[PDB]
């Protein structure tokens, strides 16, 4: 979906006074042909007879004036309200899919002028957005809480699923007794998880204002995930890989490539043809993720702790003053590491 | 009825455009309240909100605008439309006998303004016209036609009954066997058709150009029954009477005064008592009828006639020589004198 659209679906979304007055239109099965200009003038030569008014827009302007037949036209910003009652003629010749002279009309129009056009029926109740070659139907509220609901619910399902295979990982990753499928299956399950969201985005951002609950829920059962994944990827990936090649590898996943077992240890670097053999290959965390997380070490200077130690066991094998020979860490990161670790250690396993 | 008031009126009758509007009004079963005013300026104290149009009238945007809830503002001489969609807000305290708030709002705002104020009511289909203190109910056509055809279909019963008395009373004017009984008798019927005639008059106006065939049937059924009976008093009245003051006798008969035989009698110069009376009477025709339906003979030279010869009786025995000896009276009006009456004669009596 264009910016170019989004931009023109805010105009009716729940929050607006024009979403308002489309409601009030719908529940009163009244219909409705909106054509939406600035320079009404330019365009004389499609619109035909009806009331020239002039007037500030309102939605209860908007809602009486929709009880006469024909189409009203209103400025681009919906602050003035131009026409009311008039006939709309649109070259005939323009082709369109439509069914019905209202949402024909509403079509050619806006592909005619490249300018927005409303359509409501009067025994329907969605409503037709046209711009340019653009048809965008936007759904009651009743409808999107529905299937946004239903999502959310899915969600916390998905996230489940992923905080207990994050705390196996952890033991194992403890323990340093992790396998390539331990690692992909939790990937899977995430980005599994964050493709949910991003198919429910486009209902959330319909919804408008009475969206606002759905996002903070989405937000605080996804509050962390993009960077835990971020940094797994970094862990395990075949060899050394900057933050900002994992941010990459995440955004495929959770788009383009889709996240299969062997596709996700491929991509992380390992080589395999078989499902089966993922539980054949021994990996050790880089220990990325527990510095950053746990001993809220700075990624940055991270990097070093991982250059001189390499993995997170030979991490933990290290005391305060051999912490300390790594650039960045002095006794305060040398004990927030040593510390985190040997706390996890003891409590975890 | 007021003229200033009938005025107002035909702004609603049948065949203006404002008529045609609100008879589309009342079968779509739309309400209306219209104020008409000439400066629309002058009245921001009783019209609120709606929306300023100052357009070109015509019935389908009258039509169109009376979907929207409240009321319509036009010009007085109906060829502007200055609101649309406007609360009417008149005194609270002015005396209203109306029901609704509509019709009280109507009743109020033209007692408050000495304009005109036209409701119209969902349900009904009368229109009801306001206007200073007074109040018009026009009626549909097919209400005013029914009334109208049941009028003429009984004026035609009277016509018929007065026809037959004056083919009778003719029979004795030409045998000068008159009594005031027969010539009161005539009167009255004639006094009782012309009373029909008023009391039909304001639906007739009230049909506008739907009253057409009405009135020429009114016309061909009471073409010269004035003239007649003024004649008639002429030549029966106690004394020579005066043809305005005839005139005058009649329209009292057809208003005022109730033709009554001895009231009729009474204002014809005699003194009678009991209608028994009347068959005792006799009286002889000055001639004044005859004189001029007939022989087309000018009043003015048939009192001349009149003033020799006194009654048609003598006037009937009279020969070309001795009318000839009467001034305006030549060899030719004196022929026609003369042979209409001996014609008349052989071929009534
Ligand atoms: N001051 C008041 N006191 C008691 N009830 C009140 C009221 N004001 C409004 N209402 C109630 O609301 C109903 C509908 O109001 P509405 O404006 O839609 O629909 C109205 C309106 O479009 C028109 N109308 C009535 N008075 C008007 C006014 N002063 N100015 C403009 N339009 C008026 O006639 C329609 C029907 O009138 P109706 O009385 O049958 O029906 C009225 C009445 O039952």
């Amino acid at each position: 979906v264009p910016q170019e659209l989004i931009e023109k679906i805010k105009l009716i979304s729940p929050g607006t006074e024009l979403r308002k007055a489309l409601d009030d239109i719908i529940n009163a099965n009244f219909g409705a042909l909106i054509f939406l200009v600035d320079d009404p003038k330019k365009y004389e030569d499609v619109i035909q007879g009806g009331f020239w008014l002039d007037t500030d827009f309102s939605a209860e302007k908007l809602y009486e004036l929709s009880k006469m037949d024909g189409a009203i036209v209103l400025s681009e910003d919906i602050t003035k309200i131009y026409y009311a009652n008039v006939h709309l003629v649109p070259d005939p010749t323009i082709p369109t899919g439509e069914t019905g002279t209202r949402h024909r009309t509403a079509e050619r129009l806006a592909k005619q002028t490249g300018k927005v056009v409303i359509a409501v029926s009067r025994r329907r109740n969605i409503i037709s957005l046209y711009y340019k070659n653009y048809k965008y139907v936007v759904n009651q509220v009743d409808f999107l809480i529905s299937k946004v609901t239903q999502a959310i619910s899915t969600l916390e399902k998905y996230k489940d699923n992923f905080n207990k295979l994050l705390s196996e990982l952890e033991v194992l990753e403890l323990e340093n007794r992790v396998t390539l499928a331990d690692v992909v299956r939790t990937l899977a399950k995430g980005f599994e998880l964050l493709r949910i969201v991003e198919e429910i985005r486009p209902y959330i951002v319909e919804l408008g204002e009475e969206g606002r609950l759905a996002r903070m829920q989405l937000r605080e059962l996804t509050e962390d995930v993009d960077d835990l994944l971020v940094l797994l990827i970094m862990d395990y990936s075949s060899e050394e890989v900057e933050e900002e090649t994992a941010q990459n590898i995440l955004q495929d996943f959770i788009t383009r490539r889709e996240p299969s077992p062997i596709s996700i240890s491929r991509v992380l670097g390992y080589d395999v043809q078989q499902a089966a053999q993922l539980d054949d290959v021994l990996v050790s965390a880089r220990g990325y993720r527990l510095l950053k997380t746990v001993a809220r070490i700075p990624l940055s200077i991270g990097y070093n702790v991982v250059r001189m130690f390499k993995t997170l066991d030979q991490i933990s094998k290290a005391s305060v003053e051999d912490l300390k020979k790594v650039e960045g860490i002095g006794e305060k990161r040398a004990r927030a590491i040593s510390e985190s670790i040997s706390s996890l250690k003891h409590r975890k396993t």
